[PDB]
């Protein structure tokens, strides 16, 4: 990832806003030389990425986490919103496209978590808080958590760097900007928020 | 990626269909033996991802494409409709979440584009045909992409292996899946519709 610095956060809690706001993310190691990616749940432990530490699961039966034991270096990539925009937008007679999207990239190592009922304990927890309802395990699902263990692996992954991309057209001028955040009103209103929050000083 | 027998792609034209309705892909390779990803439009040449060949471009001022001189295996994702399943949807006690989603992951040998020009203009066709109005580029469009190409750089894999993961909840019994299906009905309806043309034969 490379991220212009007008794409750049423009408060660094953006960062962790996104990944708590976006919790199925990408887990890539480099198993041999060639990149290996799981789709999983991982949550944030800590007030910002850098320095954090961070918390996922994945099935016994995918042999991804076999890789993990050397404690390699691992990348999880958090992806929010993102649209594609088309010059029909802009209206303007010389134009090219691109695609407005909001990322974090965490890399660090990764370790095998010896208290994997805590990790998808508390990944239930963070995914069912802002849900209205929210569920509640109960007693019954808490000892069927149990039961399921053999069959999960859970990791941790203390971040050593990390990169945020709010790629939200920010250089555009006023007019142009204008419509490209009217453009998204509709069909993408996630979008169209994050924009807002850029602008947010 | 592990892919479970109940979340196989039925249809093998299930995978290109995925890769041609989301071509703002994860681009994955080792630098310094550690994972690192761009995200970037990448388009498919060919009628099955397997043996087809992937065109992307980025920016040169990201040093991503400097990795790829030397010709390593790369890991494009492809990225469908998901949505978080709670056990709210289930309405069963004992239960657990999980997150259904589909992807395709492309494993081939990246190398660069010498002709970025017709890269990119093949992206601007295969990303404005779905849309209506399209937008077609002007002859000053045209030298404005001629202008711009000092700062990108273009890509090309050849797709060697190719995984697909319809993950659908297909292994749901009936009143189970009924539910996740209607429940994705009003607020996720791309994902629904995946799920409906998983049951398709
Ligand atoms: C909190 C929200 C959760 C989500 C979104 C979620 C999602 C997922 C996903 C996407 C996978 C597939 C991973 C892979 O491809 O390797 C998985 C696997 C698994 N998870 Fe979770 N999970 C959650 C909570 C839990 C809990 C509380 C348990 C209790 C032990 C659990 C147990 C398992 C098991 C046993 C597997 C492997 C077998 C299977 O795929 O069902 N998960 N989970
Ligand atoms: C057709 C749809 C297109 C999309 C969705 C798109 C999207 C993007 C994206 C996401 C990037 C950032 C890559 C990175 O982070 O390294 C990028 C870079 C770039 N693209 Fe494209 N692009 C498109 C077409 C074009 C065309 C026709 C040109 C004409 C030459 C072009 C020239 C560039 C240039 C110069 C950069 C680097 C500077 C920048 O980030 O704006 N692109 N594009």
């Amino acid at each position: 990832m490379f991220v212009p610095s007008y794409y750049a956060a423009a408060r660094p809690e953006q960062a962790a806003e996104l990944v708590r706001s976006n919790p199925f993310a990408l887990v890539v190691s480099a198993v041999d030389g060639v990149p290996v990616a799981t789709h999983a749940p991982v949550i944030l432990e800590g007030d910002a990425v850098e320095g954090g530490t961070l918390l996922g699961h994945m099935a016994r039966a995918n042999p991804h986490w076999r890789s993990f034991a050397s404690s390699p270096d691992v990348l999880v990539v958090f992806s929010g919103p993102h649209g594609y925009v088309s010059p029909t937008v802009y209206a303007t007679d010389p134009a090219a496209p691109t695609w407005d999207y909001a990322a974090v990239h965490a890399t660090g190592r990764v370790e095998l978590a010896e208290d994997a009922l805590d990790v998808v304990e508390r990944t239930v927890a963070a995914l069912e808080a802002p849900r209205d309802p929210a569920w509640t395990p109960t007693p019954a699902s808490r000892e069927y958590f149990r039961a399921l263990l053999p069959g999960v692996v859970a990791f941790r992954v203390r971040v050593r760097t990390e990169q945020s991309m709010f790629k939200l057209s920010q250089d555009l001028d006023a007019e142009r900007y204008a419509r490209v955040r009217e453009a998204f009103a509709a069909d993408n209103p996630g979008l169209a928020d994050l924009m807002d929050r850029s602008l947010e000083h």
